[PDB]
């Protein structure tokens, strides 16, 4: 940026690439040395690193916490700076060059150059007769003698003629020209190659520019380990069937460890983290062939359920993945080219629809692996027809609606919710109401998706990388909020928060229903009944439900998971008895509540009709509309429900009959 230019004193072209048509030839004053923003200010504004991708120096600057890397063209010519750069470019450790101090001399530049070019065997190939071609060669310490002559034969450094003799000047301070000529030879041997569009960079490289250090603690990047990662806490001496050296990989989950042999098949024991013990395990699959495609990152082609993380040379397997675990690029795609340029057009972002659930569903497919079912097509057993998971169609509900507006995407659109939150972060003190002025309903293309409820990047303490406490997550959208005692049937919408918390609001004070009606099933959470065992069907069993997932069933890309389309759970047996509490017992309460609300709404559209304006029939309409819009048949709060129906069956014979 222009700010980084001031902070560093560097030209734009130092960190940013400039078009070929701008390049200065040596001596020439091309556009790459002029004020970019004077000329581009208002004709082709420079706004993005897609226009001006980073040079190597820009990359290093950004990897160094936006501080300049050491540059031998400009910085103090210390032994330290020379080793720092010679090491970086070569990939050697800074220690392979040894102890270091003072400013660089011609003889130790020749030494560092031998290390960096890894030419110790080419330097030992010179003999005492080669050395003697030089008058002052003995004026160099023994370590640097042969190297200084090798460097002069190779032309990296020069000698000088004086009369009939040639001088190396081994103790002269190396000039900037000689350091740079040596650095260029290191750069020639290890040239910086543009990565292919399909190459992967590794999570650690992504973090070196973006940060995201808390990502390293989520379970995604930790799915696959090697045994040394666990130190000595596996208590290997208690394992009588295998040892750490028999193990190729450890499959690492929150509660259990699985172990993968040298032949990639699972091992007879698992490690139970809670009881600190080797237990027996009956997995025998080949992990590489059957499992790795969702557990690793970086192999050619699509990843996830259709992925191929290996190749098989007859009988031996070759691993094609380069990162164990689910790294950044498992969602953002191959990022090596992006990581070498900072070019946003070379990585998957929101502009590519990464927030769509498909980013996650290729591993969380919705059969054995939870999440994907939330937007699938269901055949609920005993109910004819089929139905789509309604969080999936949340947006096209607003698109298909006559009074469909932008205000509604607050709870119906993922790309609206992030767009809005971006506008409040750029224009502080502006509200939700006047962001809607900027956008038409048609701009937005996503309903509710995985990242509406889950963060892909961090765990904030709520479990399952959720953004909020589970109840608060559901209640943020399933609130009515504001509706008063005189709102009526058609004026109270999704009041689940208020019914379930038993808090209808102040204006219900006058009607004798207390400020807080404690819920007899209030020790349950929304997820207890709507998401048993982590299922995202959200359909409640009464008490049990059986679903055939037709999206799973009719998708051959799922392989052997296509046959696992049946889901079955009990929404109530955490508290109610598993066998004794049955559909008949539940149908009793549920019919009995449906009956009582219908006979309040029927005999208020029939007999008491056109009392429509009586502020005494609006009460009995609201009080019975709440039990209807809540749509739980009073299960969300059995005690608030009967106190609502009684105070509504009373308020109808307390009306003016006509
Ligand atoms: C998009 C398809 C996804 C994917 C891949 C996942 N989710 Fe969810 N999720 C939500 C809540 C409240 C929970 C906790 C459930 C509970 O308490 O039992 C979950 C759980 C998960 C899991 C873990 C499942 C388990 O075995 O316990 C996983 C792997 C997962 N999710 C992935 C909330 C929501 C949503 C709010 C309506 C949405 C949308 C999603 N999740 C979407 C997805
Ligand atoms: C290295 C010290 C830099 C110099 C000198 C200049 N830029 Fe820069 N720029 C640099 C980095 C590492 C980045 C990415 C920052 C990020 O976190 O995204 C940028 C970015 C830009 C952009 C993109 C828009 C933006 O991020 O605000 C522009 C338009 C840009 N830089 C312009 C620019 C100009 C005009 C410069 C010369 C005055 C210049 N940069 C120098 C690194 C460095
Ligand atoms: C006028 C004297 C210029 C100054 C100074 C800079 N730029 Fe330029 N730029 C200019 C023109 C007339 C054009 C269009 C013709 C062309 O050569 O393309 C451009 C184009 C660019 C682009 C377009 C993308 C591309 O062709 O690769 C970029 C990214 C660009 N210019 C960048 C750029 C930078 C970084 C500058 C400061 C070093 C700079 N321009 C100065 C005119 C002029
Ligand atoms: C410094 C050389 C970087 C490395 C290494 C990585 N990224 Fe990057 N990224 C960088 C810049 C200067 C920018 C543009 C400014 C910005 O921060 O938006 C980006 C952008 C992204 C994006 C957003 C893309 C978009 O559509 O807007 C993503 C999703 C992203 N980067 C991810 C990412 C990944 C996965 C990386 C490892 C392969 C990675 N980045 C490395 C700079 C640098
Ligand atoms: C394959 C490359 C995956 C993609 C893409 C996504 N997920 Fe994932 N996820 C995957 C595995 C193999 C695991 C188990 C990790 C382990 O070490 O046990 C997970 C885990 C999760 C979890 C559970 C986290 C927890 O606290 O237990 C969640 C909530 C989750 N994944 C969500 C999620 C989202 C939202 C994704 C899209 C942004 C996504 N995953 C993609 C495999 C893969
Ligand atoms: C799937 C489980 C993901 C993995 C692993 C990583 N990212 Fe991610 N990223 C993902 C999604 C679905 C989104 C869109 C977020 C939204 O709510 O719309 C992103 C976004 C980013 C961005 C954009 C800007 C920002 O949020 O700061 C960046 C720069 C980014 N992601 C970088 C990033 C890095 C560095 C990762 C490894 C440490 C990484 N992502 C992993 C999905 C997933
Ligand atoms: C992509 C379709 C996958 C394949 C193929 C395999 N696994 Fe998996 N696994 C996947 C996800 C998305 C998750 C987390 C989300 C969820 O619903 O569990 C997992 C999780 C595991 C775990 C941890 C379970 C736990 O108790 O938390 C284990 C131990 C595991 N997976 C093992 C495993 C094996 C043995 C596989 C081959 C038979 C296998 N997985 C394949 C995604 C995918
Ligand atoms: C969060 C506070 C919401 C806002 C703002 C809007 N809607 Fe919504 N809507 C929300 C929920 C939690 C539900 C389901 C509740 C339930 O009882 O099942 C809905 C549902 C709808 C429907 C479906 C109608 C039905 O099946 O009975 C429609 C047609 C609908 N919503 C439209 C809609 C419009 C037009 C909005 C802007 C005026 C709007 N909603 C805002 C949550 C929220
Ligand atoms: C806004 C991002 C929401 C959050 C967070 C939760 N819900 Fe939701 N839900 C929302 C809408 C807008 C709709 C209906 C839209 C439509 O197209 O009709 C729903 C739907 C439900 C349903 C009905 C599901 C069905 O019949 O298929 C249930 C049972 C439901 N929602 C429950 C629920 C739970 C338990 C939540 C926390 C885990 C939750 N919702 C969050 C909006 C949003
Ligand atoms: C068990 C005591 C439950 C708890 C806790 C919560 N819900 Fe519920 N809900 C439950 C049942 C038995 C039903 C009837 C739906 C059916 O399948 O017949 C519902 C209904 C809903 C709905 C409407 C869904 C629909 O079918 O239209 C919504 C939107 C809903 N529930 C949301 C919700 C919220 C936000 C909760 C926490 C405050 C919550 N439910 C808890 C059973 C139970
Ligand atoms: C533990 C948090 C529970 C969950 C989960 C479910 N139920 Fe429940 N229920 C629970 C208790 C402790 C009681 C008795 C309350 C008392 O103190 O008397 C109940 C009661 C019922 C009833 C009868 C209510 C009445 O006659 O007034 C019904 C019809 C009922 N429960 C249904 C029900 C269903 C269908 C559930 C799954 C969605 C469910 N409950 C879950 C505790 C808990
Ligand atoms: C729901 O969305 C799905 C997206 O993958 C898919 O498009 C699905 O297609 C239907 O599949 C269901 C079973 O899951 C039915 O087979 C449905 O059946 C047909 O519906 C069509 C027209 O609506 C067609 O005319 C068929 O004759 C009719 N069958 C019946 C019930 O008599 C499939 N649709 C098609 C186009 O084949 C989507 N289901 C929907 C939209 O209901
Ligand atoms: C290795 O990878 C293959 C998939 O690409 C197969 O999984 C193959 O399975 C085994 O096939 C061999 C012949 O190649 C035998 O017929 C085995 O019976 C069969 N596996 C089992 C246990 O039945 C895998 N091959 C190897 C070397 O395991
Ligand atoms: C439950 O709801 C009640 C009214 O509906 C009260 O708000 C009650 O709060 C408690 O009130 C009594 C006084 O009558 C005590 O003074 C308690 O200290 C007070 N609880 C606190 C500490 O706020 C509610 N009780 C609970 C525990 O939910
Ligand atoms: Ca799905």
């Amino acid at each position: 940026t222009e700010q980084y230019a001031k902070d560093t004193g560097k030209n734009c072209s130092y960190c940013h690439q400039v078009p070929a048509s701008h390049k200065s030839q040596p001596g020439q004053q091309g556009r790459d040395q002029m004020d970019c923003m004077a000329c581009h200010k208002a004709f082709m504004p420079l706004t993005s690193t897609a226009q001006i991708p980073l040079t190597e120096r820009g990359v290093l600057f950004m990897q160094n916490g936006k501080k300049l890397a050491v540059d031998l063209n400009y910085d103090p010519l210390t032994e330290a700076n020379v080793v720092k750069e010679f090491a970086r470019v070569s990939g050697l450790s800074e220690s392979a060059f040894g102890k270091v101090s003072g400013n660089i001399t011609k003889q130790r530049l020749a030494y560092f150059l031998m290390v960096a070019l890894k030419a110790q065997g080419e330097v030992a190939k010179v003999t005492a007769n080669d050395l003697k071609k030089y008058a002052d060669y003995t004026k160099a310490a023994s370590a640097n003698q042969k190297a200084l002559v090798w460097a002069v034969k190779k032309g990296y450094l020069s000698a000088r003629k004086a009369g009939s003799k040639l001088y190396l000047d081994p103790t002269a301070a190396a000039s900037r020209t000689e350091v740079v000529k040596a650095f260029n030879a290191v750069q020639a041997k290890y040239p910086r190659v543009l990565p292919a569009p399909t190459a992967y960079a590794g999570t650690k490289k992504c973090q070196s520019c973006h940060g995201f250090s808390k990502f390293s603690a989520t379970w995604h990047p930790n799915m696959v380990k090697t045994p040394d990662f666990f130190g000595s806490m596996l208590l290997w001496s208690l394992n009588d069937k295998f040892q750490a050296s028999d193990v190729r990989y450890v499959i690492n989950s929150p509660t259990e460890l699985l172990f993968v042999g040298k032949d990639y098949k699972y091992m007879p024991y698992a490690f139970d983290k809670a009881e600190n013990q080797w237990v027996a395990d009956s997995h025998t699959q080949n992990w590489l062939v059957s499992c790795a495609k969702c557990h690793v990152t970086g192999y050619p082609g699509p990843n996830g359920i259709t992925g191929t993380p290996y190749s098989v040379v007859g009988n031996t397997y070759k691993e094609l993945f380069t990162e164990p675990g689910i790294g950044c690029e498992a969602c953002h795609g191959p990022g090596a080219l992006h990581a070498a340029t900072g070019d946003p057009t070379k990585i998957l972002g929101e502009k590519d629809g990464i927030a769509a659930s498909a980013t996650c569903e290729k591993c969380h497919e919705g059969a054995h692996h939870r999440g994907g079912e939330y937007n699938d097509e269901y055949a609920i057993a005993g109910v004819s027809g089929t139905v789509y998971g309604k969080h999936g169609i949340s947006l096209q509900t607003i698109q298909k609606n006559s009074h469909g507006s932008v205000s509604c995407l607050e709870c119906h659109s993922q790309d609206y919710r992030t767009a809005l939150e971006d506008y409040l972060k750029a224009n502080p003190g502006k509200t939700a109401a006047d962001f809607n002025a900027t956008v038409k309903l048609s701009d937005f293309k996503l309903g509710i998706t995985c990242v509406t409820c889950h963060s892909p990047h961090s765990e904030k303490g709520y479990g399952k990388q959720l953004r909020k406490e589970p109840n608060e997550l559901c209640m943020e959208c399933h609130t009515g909020e504001g509706f008063t005692a005189t709102s009526g049937s058609k004026g109270v919408h999704h009041p689940q928060k208020e019914v379930f918390t038993g808090q209808l609001g102040a204006s219900f004070t006058a009607l004798g229903i207390p400020e807080k009606v404690y819920n007899p099933m209030g020790s349950a959470e929304c997820v207890t009944c709507h998401m048993p065992n982590g299922y995202h069907y959200f359909k409640v069993g009464k008490p049990t439900i059986s679903i055939d997932n037709l999206t799973i069933k009719n998708d051959s890309s799922l392989g052997s998971y296509q046959s696992r389309y049946k889901a079955s759970y009990n929404s109530c047996s955490v508290c109610h008895d598993a066998v004794g509490f049955d559909a008949n017992a539940v149908k009793a309460w549920t019919d009995k509540v449906d009956t009582r609300v219908n006979n309040i709404l029927n005999q208020l559209k029939t007999t008491y009709a056109a009392a429509y304006n009586d502020p005494n029939y609006k009460y009995a309409d609201t009080l019975a509309g709440i039990v209807a819009a809540d749509a739980s048949h009073g299960i969300h709060n059995t005690a608030l429900t009967e106190l609502l129906l009684d105070k509504a069956e009373y308020y109808l014979t307390q009306i003016p009959k006509q």
